[PDB]
């Protein structure tokens, strides 16, 4: 029951800085130009102790399914291959992504009917609020 109050199908509704955000982790004017317009669904899904958290736009498909604690591979939407640990903190999702001697954190919480997506890049936060499907 761990994250029972993430697990469903979310719409993204509202962002912010996010242009900002993905120029402070290097992507390139293109994609961040479609990746910005996107409005994805993300699907949050628990079976065991696997976690699986699928996000389908009209820029791209992503999925990943991982263990609290237990770091893997992701191909991220922008091509990066990063090495992930996500835990759970104090009831916070924290997802730290490692390539190329850098770092982002992205952390997704609920407040009240919404879940809220911090992607941190250095000194740049961007929020990105979803609500229920
Ligand atoms: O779970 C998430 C929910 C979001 O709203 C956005 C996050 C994200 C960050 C960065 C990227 C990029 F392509 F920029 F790396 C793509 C996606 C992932």
């Amino acid at each position: 029951h761990m994250c029972d109050a993430f697990v469903g199908t979310w719409k993204l509704v509202s962002s912010e800085n996010f242009d900002d955000y993905m120029k402070e982790v290097g992507v390139g004017f293109a994609t961040r130009k479609v990746a910005g317009m996107a409005k994805p669904n993300m699907i949050i899904s628990v079976n065991g102790d696997v976690i699986t958290i699928k996000s389908e736009s009209t820029f791209k498909n992503t999925e990943i399914s991982f263990i609290l604690g237990q770091e893997f591979d992701e191909v991220t939407a922008d091509d990066r291959k990063v090495k992930s640990t996500i835990t759970l903190d104090g009831g916070v999702l924290v997802h730290v992504q490692k390539w190329d001697g850098k770092s982002t954190t992205i952390k997704r919480k609920r407040e009240d009917d919404k879940l809220v997506v911090e992607c941190v890049m250095k000194g740049v936060t961007s929020t990105r609020v979803y609500e229920r499907a």
